[PDB]
């Protein structure tokens, strides 16, 4: 068994997927699951070998047993030095972001506004800001804080689900996958362009992606990011050129995950995988381009310059580190998830 | 070590060995296991010298340090005029044949329907098919693909071997030998023919072979190659007359394989057996006929000619050929075979 399992999220991730299969010659082949959560235990039980997870799901996988293999490494703002595989990784920054035109909207007045999140579980979409809400509120009642939400991947009956659209027939609302339109960092951004939300829980990244001809898709086409003001931690609105100033925290950067016993393989596989269809490909563009999707950031992140390797030996707590790591048992604490429920044991 | 050690895969090829023996006045010795990989095992050990295999087989014999000797040789379109010995091998036609009164079957709705296969392995019956199916759907779960198969060789309690039928007495099901009835180019056509199977992945001449009274056995003798037609890579049904325009691949013929040492005295050897016992052999047909068997591809095809010489000096990977290699290891990234890995560990 030499062929990598990749793991794909979705139909269009299994596209993606069975192309690069093909065009590896199977040195990597594919699953498919509807959800992260299913990939996640297709790779505890060995149906699949590995897939690029966000950080709040390496949590998931991590409580799980699987482990962090290699990161996503977007170019930095300094070195052009040392090899992007080896160049030190900076987290990305988590945002919230609003219609500039929505003036009287702070981080103070978002109770039961309308909110858009990459999908439950998720970093930027959920970790980071819904843990900021129950710590300020002293309250576990985060389903309820918003008048109505899309976050892919609630309860697809509760209000968390409401403003979620799913396909173009409508079919499948709210599932955890890129066939639902407000679905991960663009379906989040795109929930906000098109005001079915108030405020959106994506990356700095997002905002300049989508915004002044930067994307060719006719709902981002037309968008300005002087449209568009930063929610502070302080009450204050900041233009999306002041992310640094005004960011809800650094998220550790997407990652590969696997079973310890497949993560050298896995590795070994990726490496090589990334020097034929990465950024500087010697296939890349004409056969396939690992890092390049519909920009809907199928599998990996299109901002991808390669995968980088981690630090000596490390964890899913070492990864994400020990402060993201509270914050997130700490939010846990208010819920649960099968997954986390059923995995409890093994780090207990 | 001036008697070539013949291996016979079976008992029927044994008969047809030891008959070959005496009257080549032990020239020629014959060992036997019950399967072909038994046999190349045999080769290494030095308890046997030589054996004619399939091209799939061919690439076993070659990662485990054999080489290529000498090709079957069928009846060409052509010349008439160059000895069969001197005469180009052309290489034969691997096609997938169904029965023209199952319509709606295609090369496109072939998923969980029922698979005939010579045996795993094997380049008409497997590798071709196999390869093709795993590089269009991504996946390396071939095993999962058709609903039942018969393919000998498979784990005998899979759903790969479910539809074969072993001896008369319904032993030895699934060995890949020709005790079992859909064992091979001819088992694996009466598979098909008997409706046990939807598919067979077979060669061009074995449809010609059985149909239109060309064959006097009583599943083959009532057959119409009308009622059969050629799925094509293009999705399009074809007759079994137009296989040039709606085959699979095109296969290196079946060829004498030996260790490195032993190449020269066996090629020497086996032309002056095929001089006594070939085609127009001096003691064919009154003593023995070499290229004849109870109708059963014993040792050879009983279509074969004679056997060539090859081209200079050629290894398993010219006599097959860079895309043919190239396209088995892709499919062999799926599996894992105790023989390729013994014999990585002892050619290094
Ligand atoms: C599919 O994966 C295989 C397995 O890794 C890839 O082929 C391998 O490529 C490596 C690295 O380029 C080769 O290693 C080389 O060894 C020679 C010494 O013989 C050295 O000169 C080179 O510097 C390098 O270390 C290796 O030959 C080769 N392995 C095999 C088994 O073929 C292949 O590129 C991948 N294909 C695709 C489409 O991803
Ligand atoms: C917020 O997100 C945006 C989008 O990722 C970041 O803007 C990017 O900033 C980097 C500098 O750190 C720019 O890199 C430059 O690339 C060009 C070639 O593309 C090259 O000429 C320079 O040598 C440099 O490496 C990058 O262009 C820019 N991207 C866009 C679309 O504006 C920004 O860094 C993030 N903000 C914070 C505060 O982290
Ligand atoms: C598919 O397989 C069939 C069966 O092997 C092939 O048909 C065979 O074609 C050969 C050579 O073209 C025929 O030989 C001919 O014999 C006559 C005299 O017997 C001679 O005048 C010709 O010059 C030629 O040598 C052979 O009889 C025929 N066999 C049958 C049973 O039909 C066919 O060629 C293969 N298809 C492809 C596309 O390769
Ligand atoms: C696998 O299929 C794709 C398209 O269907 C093709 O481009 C690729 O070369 C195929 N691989 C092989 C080994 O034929
Ligand atoms: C057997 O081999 C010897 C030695 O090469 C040769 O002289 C003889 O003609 C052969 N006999 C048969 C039956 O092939
Ligand atoms: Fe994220
Ligand atoms: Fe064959």
């Amino acid at each position: 068994y030499t062929r990598v399992v990749w793991c794909a999220v979705g139909p269009e991730e299994q596209k993606k997927c069975q192309q690069w299969s093909q065009q590896s010659g199977q040195n990597v082949t594919c699953a498919t699951a509807s959800t992260t959560d299913d990939c996640i235990v297709l790779v505890l039980k060995g149906e699949a070998d590995a897939l690029n997870l966000d950080g709040g799901y390496i949590y998931t996988a991590g409580k799980c047993g699987l482990v962090p293999v290699l990161a996503e490494n977007r170019k930095s703002s300094k070195h052009s030095s040392l090899d992007c595989v080896l160049r030190p990784t900076e987290g990305y920054l988590a945002v919230a972001v609003v219609k500039k035109a929505n003036e009287g909207l702070t981080w103070n007045s978002l109770k039961d506004k309308k909110s858009c999140h990459t999908a439950v579980d998720r970093t930027a979409g959920w970790n980071i800001p819904m843990g900021l809400i129950v710590n300020q509120t002293g309250s576990c009642a985060f389903d309820e804080f918003f008048s109505q939400s899309c976050a892919p991947g609630a309860d697809p009956k509760s209000r968390l689900c409401a403003l979620c659209a799913g396909d173009d027939q409508g079919l499948d609302k709210c599932v955890p996958n890129s066939k639902e339109k407000y679905y991960g960092y663009t379906g989040a951004f795109r929930c906000l362009a098109e005001d079915v939300g108030d405020v959106a829980f994506v990356k700095n990244d997002t905002v300049w992606e989508n915004t002044n001809g930067e994307s060719t898709a006719d709902w981002a086409k037309n968008l300005n990011r002087e449209d568009f003001r930063l929610l502070c931690l302080d009450g204050t609105r900041k233009p999306v050129t002041e992310a640094q100033s005004c960011h809800l925290a650094v998220a550790p950067n997407h990652a590969v995950v696997s079973r310890s016993d497949r993560a050298a393989h896995v590795k070994q596989v990726l490496l090589h995988q990334q020097a034929l269809f990465g950024k500087n490909g010697k296939n890349c563009p004409d056969k396939f381009c690992l890092f390049k999707s519909e920009t809907k950031n199928l599998l990996f992140n299109d901002n991808t310059e390669c995968l980088a390797k981690l630090g000596g030996r490390p964890t899913y707590e070492e990864y994400l580190g020990t402060e993201y790591v509270t914050a997130i048992a700490n939010l846990k604490k208010c819920s649960t998830s099968p997954l986390l429920e059923a995995c409890a044991f093994l780090t207990r």
